[PDB]
């Protein structure tokens, strides 16, 4: 495990891109990659790890924050330094049927069967190949089916990369929303799974089409109060877990929270009752992220403003309950014990300070 962990860090410290977010996205992609192929690389040494460097420092392999599997597979089949990885193991894993490594699943399969089987196997490189071999008519239907199947409660992290791929290849996200709404909380599970794996871009696209595109939405709210509140709580946890992607997580928090379609939900989230308020984790999450000192963070002022405006919004909706709101938040920040929180510092004081500024 220590060895496995070392492997992960070394492979991530080579990625460098001008945009911090793109890089961080890639460090995550590498993590996911290493998760899939850990056994192959388990026993390894630095010298053998340089082959993984020339293919990972090559921007050809990278398509945005994600990896171009086709290119990557080709690079994983060339025996400069030796491929310590087996060509056959990799070729099969990357569905390179032709140019089979030669000297498991991989026979010959029709497209639909392969698609339906690869998804069951949670084989991200498998679903992609078959998607290509699919008839154009059948494409959207097959993808939609996969999404519905994989947007399920008892899910796993592997499902998210496939879900990401399916959403990005859906050419009509309006019908997708509709086929998802038939499933119980099928829309929540799709967004929550993409959030946990930090596929923020995909979520933004979905939020823009499903919440911001039109005056119309048969329930006007695609999400419920619970799903709305859970989205924000889950986003605040990921933001504290991935401080380099906090800008993208903060923008998603604001877009969901301040959406006009969910304005009633926004007012309910700041209603303090029974010594609790649903925005506690989220408002506490932004405060902790704003006071982080282990990262060089530009625009801490913008972050402070969001916090202040969220506090001001709570005062404007229920002015009578504001002192209750202040006491609940201060007490929550003193016992929270969440990630990114510096131990031994009283975060309650920071809140008290924000409350005073508001008074003036």
């Amino acid at each position: 495990t220590k060895r496995q962990a070392e492997v992960l860090k070394k492979l991530q410290d080579v990625i460098k891109h001008t945009d911090r977010d793109i890089a961080a996205g890639r460090k995550l992609a590498i993590k996911r990659w290493v998760e899939t192929y850990i056994e192959y690389i388990k026993l390894f040494k630095d010298d053998k790890l340089e082959f993984l460097y020339n293919v990972f420092r090559d921007e050809g392999c990278w398509l945005g924050t994600r990896l171009n599997n086709t290119v990557l597979g080709q690079k994983l089949t060339e025996e400069e330094i030796d491929n310590p990885l087996p060509r056959y193991g990799m070729a099969s894993r990357y569905c390179i049927t032709g140019k089979i490594g030669d000297f498991d699943f991989w026979k010959k399969y029709d497209a639909v069967e392969g698609f339906d089987s690869t998804v069951k196997l949670k084989w991200s490189e498998g679903v992609e190949y078959f998607y290509n071999q699919l008839e154009e008519k059948d494409k959207e239907k097959k993808l939609t089916e996969a999404i519905v199947a994989l947007s399920r409660p008892q899910s796993v992290k592997r499902d998210a990369p496939i879900l990401d791929f399916c959403v990005r290849n859906i050419g009509d996200k309006d019908t997708l929303l509709q086929k998802l709404l038939q499933k119980d909380k099928g829309v929540y599970f799709l967004l929550a799974e993409l959030i946990e794996s930090c596929f923020f871009d995909t979520v933004h696209d979905l939020v823009q089409c499903w919440c911001y595109k039109g005056v119309s939405a048969c329930s006007d709210k695609i999400f419920s109060q619970q799903d709305y509140e859970l989205f924000l709580y889950s986003l605040s946890n990921v933001m504290l877990k991935n401080p380099e992607l906090s800008v993208q997580a903060r923008s998603l928090i604001m877009e969901i929270w301040k959406c006009e379609r969910f304005a009633e939900y926004r007012e309910t989230s700041v209603n303090t009752s029974n010594y609790t308020v649903p925005i506690k984790s989220v408002l506490g999450g932004l405060i902790i992220n704003w006071k982080r000192e282990d990262v060089c963070k530009p625009d801490r002022e913008i972050e402070k403003e969001e916090i202040l405006d969220m506090i001001s919004f709570a005062k404007g909706c229920f002015p009578e309950k504001f002192d209750l709101f202040k006491e609940v938040m201060i007490e929550n920040l003193r016992i929270c014990g969440r990630e990114g929180k510096r131990k031994g510092v009283d975060y309650g004081k920071f809140a008290e300070e924000l409350f005073l500024q508001l008074e003036k």
